[PDB]
Parts: C-alpha cells; structure tokens; sequence
C-alpha cells in the first residue's frame, strides 16, 4: 500500500494508545463550505483528486489564502469514503510540524468530503530539481541539503509518532514559500495508474525503485522501510532528479540485484558524506540503517561544515 498508516510499538520511545481510525472525526476542523472558491486541478488518482482554492476566514487569524482540498471522484464508493476519512483523523491525530503539509480544515457536512491542507507554491521537488538541472539561480550544496534536513525532519516527526510513510520520493516532496519542504500523504493527487514509476504487482501498483527489499520481497513496511526509501530520495535529490537505477529496466534481473545487494554509485553532487548516508539507508540489515533523527543530527554537522568553509 502506499497511504500513511499508524502502527503498534512497543518498548519504543513512542506508544500508540489509540488508533486514529477509531474515535471518528473531531468537528473542531469543520469549515463552511460555502467559503471555499475552487480553482485549477493540482492533481488526481483513480478515485481522488486534489484542486486549488482560496479559503475566506479560515482558521484562528481568518486570513484568505490559497489552499489544496482533496475531494473524490464520481467513480468513488464507500469504500472510498471511508479511506477519505480515515486520512483526515490521521492527519487530525498527527498534530502540525514545519516539514508535513498541514491539516487546516474539512468540510463533512452538506455535501462531499473536502479536505483542505496548506498549499505548496512551487509543487514537486522532482519537477524543481529537474528544471534547475538545464539552466544557464543554480541550486548549491546548501540548497541541496536543506532539503534534505527538512524531509529528515519531517520522517522523524513521523517516526515519534509510530507512522509510516511508505511513498519516500522526490515526486512525493513539496515545496512551498522559501522553497521549504514538506511531505505528506498525496496518494489521491497521484495519478498511479499513469505513472510508469508504479510496477503492477498483480493488484496493486508499486513504486519498486524506492522500495526497501523486506517491503518488495515480504511485504514488510516499516519506519526501517521509509529509511531506505529516503536514501533514495537522498540519490535523486544530489543526481538533481536523475531516475534510480539509470538505464536499469524492473524485471527480475533488477530484484536479484538489490536482493544481492546492489547499490547505486554516487551522484555528480553528492559529497562523500551524504554518500555514506545514503549507503547506511541501504544496508540490507534493517537494523542496521539509521533512524531519521541520527540522519537529521549528522546532516546538520554537514550544514554547519558548509556554513563555515563556504
Ligand atoms: C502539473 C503541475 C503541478 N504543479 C503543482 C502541484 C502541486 C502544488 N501544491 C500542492 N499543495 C498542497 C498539496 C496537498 O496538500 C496534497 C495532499 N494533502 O494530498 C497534495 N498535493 C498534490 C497535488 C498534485 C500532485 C501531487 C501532490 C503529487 C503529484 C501531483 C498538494 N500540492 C503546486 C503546484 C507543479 C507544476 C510544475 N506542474
């Protein structure tokens, strides 16, 4: 699957006492709907889709600003319903961080679902990365690090609160004013189908590239799982938004591989140190991989290195 979930852990240093799932939706983020003016198409899945609004007087300051508001489609049942749903009270749950688009609102009464998160000006950081590539301001190690501490950061508020993110991308990345960046669970605004990055596994569809081999090969997903996926990330963040494994085709040759332990080659602009993480991430032995929290320590070593010799 590739929507976020909340898990069970034990012993940890978090604990999960109830499931979001349950305990249904708290009216407090109800929003008149009347209030919403739509716009563009942002993007759209099979069974959702994620549009453009401006939102009048929402929130405690009732400021006007540009929203997303996920909805669904025509082609949408209950069973739609309820995952709709069940993303708002994980969301609800979750509570607000810098680096996750936030939950502002939702709109359950009188009509569809709607619910309205923060909106990214500048969209994707795949996109971003792609056109800075090509050119003559350029992007710089700082730049390029930033991004990365800021999704490290945003993991590891996931991670403190036992949930799993199981989509780690470039693609999945936003970025809004400063070109900060935020992730979330943007399944919906997703257009799966049409995106050859998702292998068809029989029923489902899945971004094999990115995945752990215990996600590939057991179906095991876990905060160890989104680790790896971030040293993906990670490759394609310093290759500018080059696609994993270049020149590589999905076939069985390219699961024996990574079963075997393969590991891409450093990107033109990766410093060696933010190789080395990207290595520790794949380490076959899930624990041995780094928690996102010593990643998020270790990268602001690397910011503060480049903070003094640059
Ligand atoms: C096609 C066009 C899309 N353009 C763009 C896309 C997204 C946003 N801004 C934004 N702001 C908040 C949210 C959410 O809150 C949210 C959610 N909660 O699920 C989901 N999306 C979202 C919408 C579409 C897509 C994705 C995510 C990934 C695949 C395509 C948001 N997008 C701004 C511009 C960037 C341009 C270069 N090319």
């Amino acid at each position: 699957q590739v929507r976020w979930k909340i898990i069970e852990s034990y012993e940890g240093n978090s604990y999960t006492f109830i499931d979001p799932t349950q305990l249904p939706y708290n009216e407090k983020w109800e929003f008149p709907r009347n209030n919403l003016q739509f716009g563009k198409t942002l993007g759209a899945g099979a069974f959702g889709k994620v549009v453009e609004a401006t939102a009048f007087g929402l929130g405690k300051e009732d400021a006007v600003l540009k929203v997303a508001v996920k909805m669904l489609k025509s082609t949408a049942h209950a069973d739609e319903k309820e995952a709709l749903m069940s993303e708002l009270k994980i969301m609800s749950h979750l509570g607000q961080h810098e680096n996750i688009v936030n939950l502002l609102g939702a709109c359950t009464h009188g009509g569809p679902v709607l619910v309205i998160t923060e909106y990214c000006c500048y969209g994707d950081l795949l996109n971003f990365l792609r056109r800075k590539s090509r050119v003559l301001s350029t992007l710089s190690t700082r730049d390029l690090l930033h991004f990365s501490s800021q999704v490290a950061q945003g993991m590891a508020f996931l991670a403190s609160k036992n949930c799993i993110h199981r989509d780690v991308a470039a693609r999945n990345v936003l970025l809004t004013n400063g070109h900060v960046a935020k992730i979330g669970d943007f399944g919906l605004a997703r257009d799966i189908m049409n995106d050859s990055n998702y292998i068809v596994k029989g029923n489902a569809r899945l971004p094999v590239k990115w995945m752990a081999p215990e996600s590939i090969f057991d179906c095991v997903y876990t905060v160890q799982s989104d680790v790896w996926s971030y040293g993906i990330l990670l490759w394609e963040i310093f290759s500018l938004g080059l696609n994993p494994y270049p020149g590589i085709l999905v076939n069985s040759k390219f699961y024996k591989l990574v079963k075997d332990g393969y590991q891409m080659a450093q990107p033109a602009f990766a410093p060696k140190n933010i190789y080395s993480i990207m290595q520790a991430c794949w380490a076959l032995e899930p624990t041995h991989r780094p928690t996102f929290q010593q990643i998020c320590s270790f990268l602001q070593e690397q910011a503060q290195e480049d903070r003094r010799e640059r």
